[PDB]
Order: C-alpha cells, then sequence, then structure tokens
C-alpha cells in the first residue's frame, strides 16, 4: 500500500562515528584540549557504557520511527535558532536583471510568474513531479502548504485545502488575498493582470493605507513571536494572519531600488529588502516562498529553509521560469471578476512600539551584511574534470585554501550532503576541514618549508579524494553530524545534564560553523545566496558553471577579522593556485 518502499536512516556503527569526530577535531584544538576529548570520547563509548546504551535508544528509535533524526534535526537545524529569518536563515535566490518600461510590464511578469506556479503546483498536486536511486518527494509537498509559527523558544512549522486557493499580494507594505483558483477553476494570466491592477490602485490609497505589519516577521523568533501574541488578542488580525498562513505563497510588487541594478545590489533586496526604508516590510518570512517582482526589474524568491532544501527549491524555481518561456496557454475569462482583498489590521500602541522595534533591529541587519558576488572567470567545471576532480570537492578545497591563506588557520566547515535516499530525508553535514585540507594548505602557503611544487599537487589531490570521501560517507548516511544530535539528545532526555561527551568544549566548537557554504548550480541565469551562520563566519554559495564559478560570499561587518572582499579575493588566488598546479606536468 501506501508505506514508502524507501530505506529508513541508516544508523552508524557507534565506534565508526566517534573514531571519525575524534579524527574530524583532532587539527582543530589544541594538543592539550585533544587529549582530552581523546579520554572523554573513550569513556563515552567504552564497553557497557553510556555511549552503547545511548546507541540502543537509537536503534529503538529508528525502528519505531520513519526517520530518527527528523524531529531532533528540524528543531536543532531551524526552530530552535532564535535569529532573525532575514540573512541569518532565509536563502534568496536572484533571477535575471529584467527590464519593466512600465508598470504594466511588471504586472505581465508577476501573472506569468503566478500562472507558472500554478502549473507547478498542479503537477505537484497530481503527484506528476519526475520522481538512479529513488528520492523521498515529501519536500515538494511542503512547498506551498508551509507556514514557520514563531515561538518562545522554539518556533513551529505548520503542515497544511482551501477553497478558492489564493496568494498573498504585497505591495507598498499591504497585504492583498488573491483567490487565483476556484472550483479547479484556475485564473487566466489575463485576470491575473487585471487583478493585480486593482491591487496597484488600491495599495495607492492613502485613506486605506495599513500598518507595515510585515515588518514584525523580519525580527528575532522570540521578539516576532511576542507581538504576534499582541495582534493575536484581535479577531480581526487572527483572521488576516490566517489568510497569510494558508496561502500558497506570497508575491512581492516591490518598489523602485535606489541603487545600481548590479548583481550585488538586487540579491541584497531579495536578502532584506534593503530595510523598511526601502522594501524591507513588503514581506512575510514565515511564509516558505516570497517570490519578488520589483517595478525597476529586480526579481527572485525569498525561501524559508526550514520546509526544504536547496535542491527542491531550485527544481521548483526552475520550472516556474522555464514555464514562462513557453507559448501562454489560453485561458478562459472570469465573469465575474472579484476585486482583490486588502488584509485589514487592528494595530495599538504596544503594536506600534513593535513596529518601531523590528524597524530598527532589521535596520542592523542590513548595515551589518557584508555581501559579494564574485564570478570567477578563469574556467569552471570543464577544466576541473579534465583533472579527474569532482568539481564540487575541488571548489570545496579551494575554499579552504582561502580561508587558511586568510586566516591561517582552518575552521569547522559546513557543507550540505542530501539524504534523501532514506525517507524524510534531509540532510547531514560534510566537513570539508579535513586533515588533508591541512596538509595541503599549508604546504601551500608555508613559505619556510619551501615544499616542492610537485609534492603540493600530490597533497592537493589527495585533499580532493578526501573532500570525495567524506561526500560519499554523508550522502550514504555514514557521517556523524545527526548521529551525535541525536544521540545528544537521547541522552537530554534522560537526564538534562548532558554527558562529558557533548558538554565537552570539542563538541561544542566543532558545530560552530564559521565556515558554512553549499553548491547551488543552475542552469539557468539565477543565484542563490545566503549569509553566515556565526557571528565570525562566512557564507558561501556557489554556482559552477561549464567555464566559470559564480561565488557569492557572506559575512558580518561587526567582525574585524572577516571580509567578504578578501576572502573574495583569496579563493580567486586559490583558484589559480589549483590550476597552475594541476597543470604542471
Amino acid at each position: 500500500s501506501e508505506e514508502s518502499g524507501l530505506p529508513k536512516l541508516p544508523v552508524p556503527p557507534l565506534q565508526q562515528t566517534l573514531a571519525t569526530y575524534l579524527q574530524c577535531m583532532r587539527h582543530l584544538v589544541s594538543e592539550e584540549q585533544f587529549r582530552k576529548s581523546q579520554a572523554i570520547v573513550q569513556q563515552f563509548g567504552a564497553p557497557g557504557g553510556l555511549g552503547e546504551t545511548l546507541q540502543q535508544k537509537l536503534l529503538e528509535r529508528q525502528e519505531k520511527t520513519a526517520n530518527w533524526v527528523s524531529e531532533y534535526w528540524l528543531n536543532d537545524m531551524y526552530l530552535n535558532n532564535r535569529l532573525a529569518l532575514p540573512v541569518n536563515s532565509s536563502p534568496a535566490v536572484i533571477f535575471a536583471r529584467q527590464h519593466f518600461p512600465g508598470t504594466d510590464d511588471q504586472l505581465r511578469f508577476a501573472a506569468s510568474l503566478i500562472s507558472g506556479v500554478l502549473s507547478y503546483k498542479a503537477l505537484l498536486d497530481s503527484h506528476s513531479i519526475p520522481t538512479g536511486q529513488p528520492l523521498c518527494m515529501k519536500q515538494y509537498y511542503g512547498l506551498f502548504s508551509s507556514y514557520r509559527l514563531p515561538g518562545h523558544t522554539q518556533d513551529t512549522l505548520v503542515a497544511q485545502m482551501p477553497e478558492p486557493e489564493h496568494v498573498i499580494v504585497a505591495c507598498c507594505n499591504q497585504f492583498f488575498v488573491l483567490d487565483v483558483v476556484i472550483n479547479f477553476r484556475r485564473l487566466s494570466e489575463g485576470d491575473l493582470f487585471t487583478q493585480l491592477r486593482k491591487i496597484v490602485k488600491m495599495a495607492s490609497n492613502a485613506a486605506a493605507r495599513l500598518p507595515p505589519i510585515g515588518l514584525l516577521t523580519s525580527d528575532g523568533r522570540s521578539e516576532w513571536a511576542e507581538a504576534r501574541t499582541v495582534l493575536v488578542k484581535d479577531s480581526t488580525n487572527r483572521d488576516s494572519l490566517d489568510m497569510i498562513e494558508r496561502c500558497i505563497c506570497l508575491v512581492c510588487l516591490d518598489a523602485p531600488g535606489g541603487v545600481e541594478l548590479s548583481d550585488t545590489h538586487r540579491a541584497l533586496q531579495l536578502l532584506h529588502g534593503g530595510g523598511y526604508s526601502k522594501n524591507g516590510a513588503n514581506r512575510w518570512y514565515d511564509k516558505s516562498l516570497q517570490f519578488v517582482v520589483g517595478r525597476d526589474g529586480t526579481c527572485g524568491v525569498v525561501c524559508e529553509h526550514s520546509p526544504f532544501d536547496g535542491i527542491v527549491l531550485v527544481q521548483c524555481t526552475e520550472h516556474l521560469l522555464k514555464h514562462m518561456t513557453q507559448p501562454e496557454l489560453v485561458r478562459s475569462p472570469m465573469v465575474p471578476l472579484p476585486a482583490p482583498r486588502r488584509l485589514r489590521w487592528k494595530c495599538s500602541p504596544e503594536i506600534q512600539g513593535h513596529l518601531a522595534s523590528s524597524a530598527e533591529k532589521l535596520q542592523r541587519i542590513v548595515k551589518n551584511l557584508d555581501f559579494i558576488v564574485y564570478k570567477f572567470d578563469n574556467y569552471g567545471k570543464t577544466f576541473i574534470k579534465k583533472q579527474k576532480c569532482s568539481p564540487d570537492a575541488f571548489i570545496q578545497v579551494a575554499l579552504q585554501l582561502a580561508f587558511y591563506r586568510l586566516h591561517r588557520r582552518l575552521v569547522p566547515t559546513y557543507e550540505s550532503a542530501s539524504i534523501r535516499r532514506f525517507q524524510e530525508g534531509r540532510v547531514d553535514n560534510i566537513r570539508s576541514a579535513t586533515p588533508e585540507a591541512l596538509a595541503f594548505v599549508r604546504a601551500v602557503t608555508d613559505h619556510k618549508a619551501a615544499v616542492p611544487a610537485s609534492e603540493k599537487l600530490l597533497l592537493l589531490k589527495d585533499a580532493i579524494r578526501a573532500q570525495t570521501a567524506y561526500t560519499v560517507m554523508a550522502i550514504t548516511g555514514m557521517a556523524i553530524d545527526n548521529h551525535l544530535l541525536a544521540l545528544r539528545e537521547l541522552a537530554r532526555a534522560m537526564c538534562a545534564a548532558l554527558p562529558e561527551m557533548f558538554m565537552d568544549e570539542t563538541y561544542l566548537m566543532s558545530n560552530r560553523f564559521v565556515l558554512s557554504t553549499s553548491q547551488v548550480p543552475t542552469t539557468t541565469e539565477m543565484f542563490c545566496c545566503y549569509g553566515p551562520v556565526v557571528p565570525n563566519g562566512y557564507g558561501a554559495c556557489y554556482n559552477p558553471q561549464p567555464e566559470t564559478i559564480l561565488f557569492c560570499i557572506s559575512s558580518f561587518h561587526s567582525c574585524a577579522a572577516t571580509s567578504s572582499s578578501k576572502f573574495a579575493k583569496a579563493v580567486e588566488e586559490s583558484l589559480i593556485d589549483m590550476r597552475d598546479l594541476c597543470s604542471l606536468l
């Protein structure tokens, strides 16, 4: 029947994870600290010890659940994070710059994009999405039926059938309900255009302008939860929130950008709207997909990460965009046409105080982000593959060298590995800061050692081999992050006081990803980007093409050590160095 024929996420052998763990951290902590961690781990995983006890409960959990880490992961990775979603968590995809001579051009694009969204959702709901190895498809079903509720300490991801179906249109910080489906009736691209025009007009009505409530969703999670609590007191607000929570997605008709339309600037608008003064309030972050269609041509989609990952987000986005290049299939006029409904809000002195706070908070995020879009154009996948190297592993090694040559040390690095092979599979982590990576970067940067180029090349290839090996380990569910997480939380269930194993500074440091990365390859002229995950870290999202590689680098201005410009430069030098290395003889 209806039971998944997929395999369950595998539980690695306790000793395998512990050995890999120590191997992963040895070169990332002091000798003294390592010696202490060795003893701690030794005691934790000893015969008849706590480790084996937790391992048995995990095995029991594996049997009783579809995926033993789903709950732990969802909370640890997103729902527990208190940071505001903009920049800190919600990635953004930037489409190619568009040209909208008039407002109707902008609206036509929006109408077409909405049409593309509905066609995709139709395939989705009809289970007509193109299913090598079979993969879990749950994420697809969370694209338009998800909503991330804020909480005092832990957020809640709500999994939603309405009639009719609708989308929320944001214009001038005002939100409107736009019914797009009514009795399997699906609005024509033409009716959408007409409806959007009505929206733009009402949105321009001063006597009807309401407070920019969307600004509240850009604040810290606990701060937004508190403000939402004030909101829910009123029956009108409850209704409006409900409509937002049950929409298919948002469509933000953003005002003019103020700066030049470069790749870096357009991305900034998609990341945080440029603050309240710009389009910062013309949003709603709890909702998974917010498609932006700016008047000046800046378009893209802001994604809330909790419900699904990069692969699914891109497949959906590229399907839309491609759909937009296709002949418009003739769709029938609606008679009569109802007028989109503006969502009303019952403001208060409190809410007014929350808006002011959110505005300042969001402003700190804006001025604090150091973002750059660097396009490496010397070579791409073509050259790398000719070196018998995986493009991803090659670039991951380049990032390690770039970080080392700039800051003189390696750091716990994050790189997602998809585990969709297994039921409800999300991801896991690939630890790119390998021992081999260290030997390679050291040989390259230690002038005084005078390591022969021939030797550096050997170290280079061994580092890439190690990268690829860890990658394969992670994707087959044999890595260490999810495993340790489950062991940690199962212990917590036994006693709030965690085992020394997880209180060890080595463990705490191993999960502070100073270098958070991800490869988001696209076939379209679009790119993905996101912020750092720790105050003193970077955000590195790359898109490798046949002859070039796009790099989106983020870091915080607050940290004097990091510099997106310098890191982008170090990446260039690292890729050049590696090219020359592969070109000796």
